[PDB]
Formats: C-alpha cells, sequence, structure tokens
C-alpha cells in the first residue's frame, strides 16, 4: 500500500488531471481507486484524494460509518449534523453549493498530522462525476458528509484546508478543547 | 523551574499582549521572565522567542543569531537570506515600522507549531522602537534575517502567528523542506536593493 503523503510534496499542491471517463474500468485506474479506499480504512479516517497518495487525477473517495461516529459524544454529532454514509467513489467531480449556507467546524486533514483548525464549509453541495464502474452520478449532501466533499474536492485543485482557515483558529490537536480566541467567529451554525 | 512553551491552540498566543509599565521593567519580576525566555529560546535552540511563549501576555521579545547556529546553514543560503550574526537583544514594548516598501520571500518556523514550515514575505528593512532590559529607551535599525526576526516575534505580540500570513501552497513537513515549490508559487528570493 502507498503511504499518505505530507504536505510539501508538490503532487499535494498541484491540480489534478481528470480521467477518461472510457479508463475508469481499467485496471489501472480500479487499483488506484481499491488502493485509496485501502489506504482510507487503515488510517483511518473519512476521506480521500488520490494526489495523497502520490497520483496526480481526479479521484475522491470517501465514507463515514456507525464506528467512527461512536468515537464522538452525541453532542457533537448533533451539532455537526453528522451521519453516517456508505463508501463513495468520485471520479472527475465538481461541486457546486446548493445554497449560501455555511457551518464553521475543526477540520484536521490526514497530510498536516496533529493539528486541527476551524474551517467554514457550505452545508449543501451537489456534485457530478462518475462512479467507480464509469456511471455518470449526480450526488446531494448536507451537513458532515457535504464538509468531506468539499475536503476531498480541495485536494484535486492542489487546496489544503490551512490556507484557507479561519485565522487564530490553528492548533495542536492536544489543543483541541481551549477555547477560540477574542474576535474568533463562534463554531456551528 | 523552567517555563514550557506554550502551543498552537493557547488563548495567549492568539491575543494582543499587554505592555510592560516602564517602570515596571527594572523589578526582580520583569528581569526573571526575561532570563527565563533568554533560557528557553537557548534550549531550543532558537534565534527569538516572545513572552506569550512562556504563558505571559506581556510585549517583551528576545533574540539572538550566534556565528554557531549560523554556521550550519549552507554558504548560498546565508547570503541570499543576509542572515548575520548579532549579539542577544532583548526590547520591552518594542514598536516595527519598516524602511522601506522592500520585501523578501524565504521559509520559517515558529516554536509554537512543531514540526512545519512555510514560505512567509517580509520588509526586507525595518526600526524598532522600545525599551532594553534596564529600562532604557532604544531603537534598533534592522535589515535581512534580523528584520525578519523581529517581525515574527513582534506578530506574536499581536496575537499573530506565520501561518496565518504565509504564502499558498507552501505549507510543508521539515521533513519535505526542500522539495520544488509548486507550480505557481512565487520563488524565493528579494527584490533588487
Ligand atoms: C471534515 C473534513 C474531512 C477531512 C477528511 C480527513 C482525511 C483527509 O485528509 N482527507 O483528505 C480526516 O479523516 N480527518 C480525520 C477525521 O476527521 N476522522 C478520523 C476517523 C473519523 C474522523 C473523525 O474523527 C482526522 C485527521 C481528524
Ligand atoms: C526566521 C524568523 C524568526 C524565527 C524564530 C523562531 C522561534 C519562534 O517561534 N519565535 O517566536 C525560530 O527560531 N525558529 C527556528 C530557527 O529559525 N532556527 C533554529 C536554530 C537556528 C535557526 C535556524 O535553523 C526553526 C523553527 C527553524
Ligand atoms: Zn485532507
Ligand atoms: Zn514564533
Amino acid at each position: 500500500l502507498p503511504e499518505i503523503v505530507a504536505s510539501g510534496d508538490p503532487v499535494l499542491h498541484e491540480k489534478a488531471r481528470e480521467v477518461d471517463p472510457g479508463e475508469i474500468g481499467s485496471e489501472r485506474i480500479q487499483k488506484i481507486i481499491d488502493d485509496m479506499i485501502k489506504v482510507m480504512r487503515l488510517a483511518p479516517c473519512v476521506g480521500l484524494a488520490a494526489p495523497q497518495i502520490g497520483v496526480p487525477l481526479r479521484i475522491i473517495v470517501l465514507e463515514d460509518t456507525k464506528e467512527y461516529i461512536s468515537y464522538a459524544p452525541k453532542e457533537e454529532i448533533l451539532a455537526q449534523e453528522r451521519r453516517h454514509f456508505d463508501l463513495m467513489v468520485m471520479v472527475n467531480p465538481v461541486l457546486k453549493e446548493r445554497s449560501n449556507k455555511k457551518a464553521l467546524f475543526f477540520e484536521g486533514c490526514e497530510s498536516v498530522d496533529g493539528f486541527r483548525a476551524a474551517v467554514e464549509r457550505y452545508l449543501e453541495v451537489v456534485v457530478t462525476g462518475y462512479d467507480r464502474q464509469g456511471k455518470r452520478i449526480e450526488v446531494n449532501a448536507s451537513g458532515w458528509q457535504a464538509r468531506i466533499l468539499q475536503h476531498e474536492c480541495d485536494h484535486l485543485d492542489g487546496n489544503l484546508y490551512v490556507d484557507k482557515m479561519v485565522p487564530r483558529t490553528f492548533r495542536t490537536v492536544d489543543n483541541l478543547d481551549l477555547p477560540l480566541a477574542e474576535g474568533c467567529p463562534k463554531l456551528g451554525s
């Protein structure tokens, strides 16, 4: 299995190429997709973009399970509208917002280990693309799944969350629960 | 007991530090805080520190770049960075202003953000007014790397870390430090001067 690439490797900071839709069902593409799923599950995390395994192509994978969700208190889960959703694989995804509604919550990236910051994201998204077998799909999501989708689509444009985080909120994981500083906007919606 | 360095997320690092009363500077209380800063800076080792970094909400900075630290970096980088040695310096209530429009872009790390670096745009030439550790009124004119350290430390005093003013797409792990800058990132270096 490929290792998860860390901030600084130019593949993370460069625009990824679209995959020919007619090649999505090939061996090479199908292995990359399978690798992504194994790596996401081994971390574990709720999403992965192909550049994070060294692949300059427009492919994301993502899932959130009852198990992952059981690590967080019910209060957090509620505020975050965080809900289980099946393994999704999107090739050449194009995200657009469904409205102008945003929420502000703490995010971490497997390519930036030991840190988090508060990031503003649209609550409601639609993402068009192809699935794992090359079939055109449209995905509408709200809450936490929406957030994950923007996180992962970001990676495909060479964008990490550190370059769009709320100022003064960046922090170690051990400092996650400390208050927000004077002037930071409150968390939530 | 020596203070530990405070890490990103602790509010003292993200909020504006208060002035030292100039009449208080020569007191044992403030002198101990200064001595603690110098010792924490040296232990690290690093080239500067701000009081919020040892959990003290005061406008105090220390800095030091010795011939021995400098002796480790490549000769080429020292030239480009205009990185010159300078004796230990303490400033209480520092007030920083640029002396021109000339800037430079190089990599920085912060003791408060362990394990990462990023490209940060700084002024080449600055003047800093304040008080020395005896509470005497001073002015320091700095350029090059020393001007850079002064800017990073003064920023800490207003609740500002480099991560919130870094060139997009350059944040990296220390281990990935020397990997190529991505397409569209400005090159490292400075304005002619
Ligand atoms: C919300 C935005 C989605 C971020 C997705 C990231 C993974 C990533 O870097 N994707 O590109 C993640 O899983 N981060 C982790 C995460 O969110 N996890 C780990 C497993 C379950 C879930 C919540 O704890 C850690 C680093 C916090
Ligand atoms: C360049 C702008 C000023 C840097 C000041 C920082 C320390 C800090 O966070 N001060 O508030 C530092 O010393 N950082 C270290 C540093 O610059 N060092 C450590 C020892 C010598 C010198 C060059 O390697 C590391 C993180 C690189
Ligand atoms: Zn990520
Ligand atoms: Zn610092």
